[PDB]
């Protein structure tokens, strides 16, 4: 059994070289590009000697030992069981690498015709460094779209008018995938398979309400294996198991969903990406109420005593089928309440009288997120995306001013994008959009704060139950124990480079200074904050509009 030969023959050389490069760029993010390509080539040539003869020397070594040794040719404490854990824990979610600049379209198109491999290979390299938890088989799909964009646009007349829209759309699609995937790995490493499996049975039951529980259970167990391998660095094992899972869904389509026909006729990488973004299938007609099998039955505690989690999974499956308008987080709350009740009632002398009114306890839990979305969307339309982000900046920096300024401006801008993405939807699609998107933005705050814990209040909010992560953050309130920071003249002084920056890069500078102003005066009236912001907003365009640009900038020193 040669694991390096098994993965090579299942994935093929092209994906093998790509998946091995990604793993190296995520384990050693600070190592240069050309050094990793030399390691990947040597690895790929070694896999060829093992597909020919599986009994050749070192072919029996595991992928962890092979990749660990090849990496440490440049934390490597002998034993491989712990050496792979040193690499995973030292992954830097903000590795402090230089921000990538995009050259002109003719500079990139010439590099695309010159050497197409190293141009696209360096694309997978630079991305895997910045996003060390990126869904590996999903990054191969983004690479193909990044190649088709240059293949089509560089032969077009106006190459810039063609390439820039497709590259800007790909950039935003990638940042969202990385955020969604980082959440999947946090729920596994910090909460276990049970937490992730429950998430999977809820999201898939809404997506596949036609499928039976055994069909959903098989998909969930296989999908958990894929993401457990992908989050633990087993990228070759991850992309192999994902392809086999996509083959099963397509060879058993009528047992899963009806919106899988056009997905199962695309190429391999498109096939898996198509199923991950498929619309929720229609609910089967005439579904009985859950009270018959979960409350009004005399065999509720009998079936629950055999396998509690399997019974709880059936309850979550049956409840998630009938409510595609509920968020996954809400569906986990209704399933945990039904669990707490069964634990109390199945030990009593009359469990039927005890859990007869458990479904009434779900009614208050449903209306809590419905009030969160309706109130904030009504304020989003009145403010606009840019004013909604600024109002969230001053509000949340008063709740927790210990969090660093780049983190506060980061998660506040992403909450404005939740209003731009979900508030347009009706009240039906508002809850699974907003509450689940709100889950991945808070996960950014948690992870970015986990690197340097400054506020113990946020840490307790992240370390507790992730299902209760949104309600714990609502009840923070202003932190009066924090003392205002002394005024720094360099944080308010601007540079002449503010002209060359884009409007989005220039408005981030202004949202940064807003956070530094509230950290200097936490007890600042909402009227006095807009007066200081609008005053510097005038000096940003007025001083740049003059011939002596940087000269008038210094004149505003007081
Ligand atoms: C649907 C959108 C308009 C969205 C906008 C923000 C709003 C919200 O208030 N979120 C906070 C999260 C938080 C807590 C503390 C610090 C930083 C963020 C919470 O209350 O959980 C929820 C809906």
């Amino acid at each position: 059994k040669s694991e390096v030969a098994h993965r090579f023959k299942d994935l093929g050389e092209e994906n093998f070289k790509a998946l091995v490069l990604i793993a190296f760029a995520q384990y050693l993010q600070q190592c240069p590009f050309e050094d990793h390509v030399k390691l990947v080539n040597e690895v790929t040539e070694f896999a060829k000697t093992c597909v020919a003869d599986e009994s050749a020397e070192n072919c029996d070594k595991s992928l962890h030992t092979l990749f660990g040794d090849k990496l440490c040719t440049v934390c490597c404490a002998k034993q491989e069981p712990e050496r792979n854990e040193c690499f995973l824990q030292h992954k830097d979610d903000n590795p402090n690498l230089p921000r990538l600049v995009r050259p002109e379209v003719d500079v990139m198109c010439t590099a695309f015709h010159d050497n197409e491999e190293t141009f696209l290979k360096k694309y997978l390299y630079e991305i895997a460094r910045r996003h060390p938890y990126f869904y590996a088989p999903e990054l191969l799909f983004f690479a193909k779209r990044y190649k088709a964009a240059f293949t089509e646009c560089c032969q077009a007349a106006d190459k810039a008018a063609c390439l820039l829209p497709k590259l800007d759309e790909l950039r935003d699609e990638g940042k969202a995938s990385s955020a969604k995937q980082r959440l999947k790995c946090a729920s596994l490493q910090k909460f276990g398979e049970r937490a992730f499996k429950a998430w999977a049975v809820a999201r898939l039951s809404q997506r596949f309400p036609k499928a039976e529980f055994a069909e959903v259970s098989k998909l969930v167990t296989d999908l958990t294996k894929v993401h457990t391998e992908c989050c633990h660095g087993d990228l070759l094992e991850c992309a192999d198991d994902r392809a086999d899972l996509a083959k099963y869904i397509c060879e058993n389509q009528d047992s899963i969903s009806s919106k899988l026909k056009e997905c199962c006729e695309k190429p391999l990488l498109e096939k898996s990406h198509c199923i991950a973004e498929v619309e929720n299938d229609e609910m089967p007609a005439d579904l009985p109420s859950l009270a018959a099998d979960f409350v009004e039955s005399k065999d509720v505690c009998k079936n629950y005593a055999e396998a509690k989690d399997v019974f709880l999974g059936m309850f979550l499956y049956e409840y998630a089928r009938r409510h595609p308008d509920y968020s996954v987080v809400l569906l986990l709350r209704l399933a945990k309440t039904y669990e707490t009740t069964l634990e109390k009632c199945c030990a009593a002398a009359d469990p039927h009288e005890c859990y007869a009114k458990v479904f009434d306890e779900f009614k208050p839990l449903v209306e809590e997120p419905q009030n969160l979305i309706k109130q904030n969307c009504e304020l989003f339309e009145q403010l606009g995306e840019y004013k909604f982000q600024n109002a969230l900046l001053v509000r949340y920096t008063k709740k927790v001013p210990q969090v660093s300024t780049p983190t506060l401006v980061e998660v506040s801008r992403n909450l404005g994008k939740v209003g731009s993405k979900c508030c347009k939807h009706p009240e039906a699609k508002r809850m699974p959009c907003a509450e689940d998107y709100l889950s991945v933005v808070l996960n950014q705050l948690c992870v970015l704060h986990e690197k340097t814990p400054v506020s113990d209040r946020v840490t307790k909010c992240c370390t507790e139950s992730l299902v209760n992560r949104r309600p714990c953050f609502s009840a923070l309130e202003v932190d009066e124990t924090y003392v205002p920071k002394e005024f720094n003249a360099e944080t308010f002084t601007f540079h002449a480079d503010i002209c060359t920056l884009s409007e989005k890069e220039r408005q981030i500078k202004k949202q940064t200074a807003l956070v530094e102003l509230v950290k200097h005066k936490p007890k600042a009236t909402k009227e006095q904050l807009k007066a200081v912001m609008d005053d510097f907003a005038a000096f940003v365009e007025k001083c740049c509009k003059a011939d002596d640009k940087e000269t008038c900038f210094a004149e505003e020193g007081k």
